Parts: C-alpha cells; structure tokens; sequence
C-alpha cells in the first residue's frame, strides 16, 4: 500500500508531500496548536515514529530531540531523512546552529531535492514519481526565488526587526538584515519596563515595523502604536498552519509571498540602518584581543594527534557553502574570490601530519617522513585589523630535515590547551621567513572528522 511517513511540522510535512504525492500517507506529528521550538514527544509519539515506513525531520538544530531518539530508530525498520542533507548552518543568536534555513526559497529547494534525492534512495521503485513531483514543486518555488529576488534586490534599508528569528538566512540569501528583538510574544503584553524599553529603541533606530510570527493581539498592537510609536505586522516563519489557513489553500508558497509584502513595507522606505537593541562584543582571545600577560609558552603535546589536510575538501566542493556564506557574510569578496583566497592558503600536499609529544610526522605521497622537535619559543604577530595571533615555534633535530625543519602554529590560542585545527607554516630556511608568510598557510583538522564535519566546524563560533 501506501507508505506511512512521519513528519514533523509544517514545511518538512508539505515539502514531504509535494515530494512523495500519491505514493505516501504523510502524517504531520506536530499539530498547527503547537510551537514546534516546544514540542516534545509523548511515549505515543515515539511508538508512531518508530512504527512508520519513513520519518522526516528537519535538522537536530530544530527537534533537538531527535538526537536521543536516533539511536534505538537506527536500530528499527524506519528509515530517517535529515531534511537538511549536507547544507551548513551558521550559529544562532539547547543547540548550537540557526535552523531556519527554509524561510529563504533556494534553500527550500535544496531541501525538496534531498528529500527527492533519500525518498528515492529508500524506494528505488518510486524514484521516477518522487524525481517527477519533486521538479514541478522546484519549477514553483523558483518562481518564488525570483520574486524574492526582484522584490528585494532595491531595498533602500535592509534591516528589519522580527520577534522570532527565523528570518537570517532568508537576509543572507537576498541582501538584508535581521535584527532579532528579545521578551516579546504576540499574544503578551509588555511589562512596564520592557516597553520603556522598547519606545525608546523605536525612537533611537525610527523602526516603522515590530514584525511577529503571527498576529499581534488587538492589545498588544494598540499598547506598541499608542506607547511605543511602531506598528506591528507579521513574519510569519512557516512553523505552523491553521486548519483555516489551510482550508483556504494556503501554503508554504503562499505565505513566503505574504512575508515579501510585509517586508517590503520596511525594505523599500528610506531610513537608517536598525542597530540591535544590545550591542555584540567580539574582541575575544580567538579573535585576537588579547593581553600580553596572558600569552605562555607552549609544548608539541597541545597539538598531538592524528591530523588531516582540508585542502581535498577546498578542492572537491565540500567547502563551497563556506564561501557562499563569507561573500554573505561581509561583501568584501565574491565567492570564486573567496575560493581563490583559500585555495592559496590551504594547498599543500602535505596530507597527514601525526604529532606526538616530540615527533612530527608528515604524510606526503602516501610515505611518511618523521623528526623529532623542540620548542624554541613564540612570537606574537599584529594584523590589519588591529588584532594579533601568536605563533608557536619548533625546530627539527635531524640535519636531513628539509622543508620541514623549521615548524609554526597558528591555532587561534595563546597558551596550554589541546588544538582543535592549525595551521601550520613550515620550511627549511629559518623562522623570520615563516613570519612573513600570509598567503600560504596549510590546515589541519583531526583525522576523525569527515570533511563534512569540518565544514560545519568552520562555521560555529
Ligand atoms: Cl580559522
Ligand atoms: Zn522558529
Ligand atoms: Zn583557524
């Protein structure tokens, strides 16, 4: 018969069924009434989870407690799709990285081609109906990327405030701001503080719009216009459907172009850039604001371990979201630009470095040379920006020891601790000439981390 697929809320359930269309009964686990960030699963729920054909989650970031549940479902006869696949996140404002990933169009379409891409995987029988459902859903949600695109592109002001921050990569992805507001809730109102608060951050960054996930109760939006001086509307993050929503059609499509309209009313006026409502403090150590006090020598065994050049991953595409996020991220570069800069910095073919607490071993060609090591000190360099790094310095004991006697650390600390990545200059020459180097800077992560996994570090801090 028909499978039984389990979702878990709104867009992973409709991406689901536009995907697998006749082929599936698609049950959505988390009803319109709940908050899917508060969701938590009944002993009944689990029961439904492992009983069924397939089940469908969006990302550990999201159901953070899918994690647990993964361990006994890997062991049962459902079969799991991570909506997600290989995109990378970034950090967020328990879980470490920003779900919201399909509140930006081309994103929801990587999404329907994973779930395409492991539907078919799991029921190869089917594969020509998924592939097929899955290109006319993509046909419309490019649709939707290019008004996105063309209704955003002009933004005369970029930033936006939203009370759910679901709204980043969507501000990535098409050119905008997100500026995230804390303590407010559509059907609450304020206490006297909090508005004091928040009137006089109105007037500071002249915000026209508080944006929130669903309507704003009459009260609340009659106390934010009268007491506060800003109107409210919504962004709506596509969390959840009413059954009067979608009895009226609404979908997933249709509630991404109500969101271009509400935004626009922000993006296309005129009027300074919104500030956040606190400011961020990013003049930290691995940063490289730090105080000479606090820089100590330091011994080979921080960095022992089994390391892994990440220029293969550079090199085959693992990487390439990495430099779609820094293009994103500051303007500065294109992404080519971006993947040219690290191609520089990362090429070696140095594949493997095995460290211990006195040798080095490096890997090159599938042989293996290794020498001995001392320490012979640090030097702390300052750069553009006004911030620093230290470097750790080593010198080879063997006169037979090449482009690799002379050895430096970089790894973002200033003292005892175990390395987490490097990067390491080495040369034959002397350590003044490995000071100067700034364009060539080979990187290690553990052996035990897959490529993939690398690239999602990358982006976390
Ligand atoms: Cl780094
Ligand atoms: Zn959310
Ligand atoms: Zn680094």
């Amino acid at each position: 018969g028909k499978l039984n697929i389990v979702t878990t809320f709104y867009p992973v359930y409709e991406f689901t069924k536009q995907v697998a269309g006749d082929t599936a009964n698609v049950e959505l686990l988390i009803g319109a009434g709940t908050e899917p960030h508060e969701y938590e699963p009944s002993a009944k729920a689990v029961a439904k989870i492992q009983d069924a054909d397939t089940f469908v989650y969006e990302n550990e970031n999201m159901e953070t407690w899918v994690p647990k549940l993964l361990d006994t479902l890997d062991k049962k006869k459902v079969k799991t799709i991570k909506a997600t696949g290989d995109m990378l996140l970034l950090p967020g404002g328990h879980h470490e990285f920003d779900p919201h990933v399909w509140l930006s169009p081309v994103r929801a379409i990587k999404l329907v081609e994973h779930i395409r891409d492991s539907l078919s995987a799991d029921y190869p029988d089917k594969k020509e109906t998924f592939e097929k459902n899955a290109a006319a859903y993509i046909e419309k949600l490019q649709s939707l990327d290019k008004a996105y695109a063309e209704g955003l592109s002009q933004a005369k002001q970029k930033s936006f405030v939203t009370q759910h921050a679901a709204f980043n990569y969507l501000a990535l992805d098409y050119g905008l701001k997100q500026v995230a507001i804390s303590g407010l809730s559509p059907d609450a109102e304020p206490s006297a503080a909090r508005l004091a608060e928040l009137t006089e951050y109105v007037k500071k960054n002249k915000i026209a719009y508080i944006y929130f996930e669903e309507n704003a109760s009459q009260a609340l939006a009659n106390t934010l216009s009268k007491e506060a001086g800003v109107k409210t509307d919504v962004l709506n993050p596509l969390e959840s459907l009413t059954e009067e929503d979608t009895k009226a059609g609404e979908n997933y499509i249709s509630v991404m172009e109500k969101n271009l309209k509400a935004l626009k009313q922000t993006t296309d006026q005129e009027g300074p850039a919104i500030e956040p409502e606190k400011a961020e403090d990013t003049k930290t150590v691995q940063n490289g604001y730090f105080e000479d006090a606090a820089v100590k020598d330091r011994t080979l065994s921080d960095y022992a371990g089994n390391w892994q050049s990440v220029y293969p991953f550079l090199e085959d595409g693992t990487f390439d979201q990495v430099f779609d996020y820094k293009a994103k991220l500051t303007g500065k570069m294109t992404q080519a630009e971006y993947k040219a800069y690290y191609t520089k910095g990362y090429q070696t073919d140095v594949t493997k470095i095995n460290i211990t607490d006195n040798t080095m071993e490096f890997v090159q060609g599938g042989q293996s040379k290794k020498y001995t090591y001392k320490y012979v000190g640090k030097k702390i360099l300052t750069y553009k920006k006004g911030n620093r790094g230290v470097r750790f310095l080593f010198e080879a004991t063997d006169a037979d020891a090449g482009q690799f006697k002379y050895v430096q650390f970089s790894d973002h600390n200033i003292a005892p601790v175990k390395a987490e990545h490097f990067h390491i200059f080495f040369g034959g020459t002397s350590q003044e000439t490995l000071f100067e180097e700034m364009d060539n800077w080979p990187t290690y992560y553990p052996d035990n981390l897959s490529g993939q996994e690398i690239a999602q570090e990358m982006l976390a801090h």
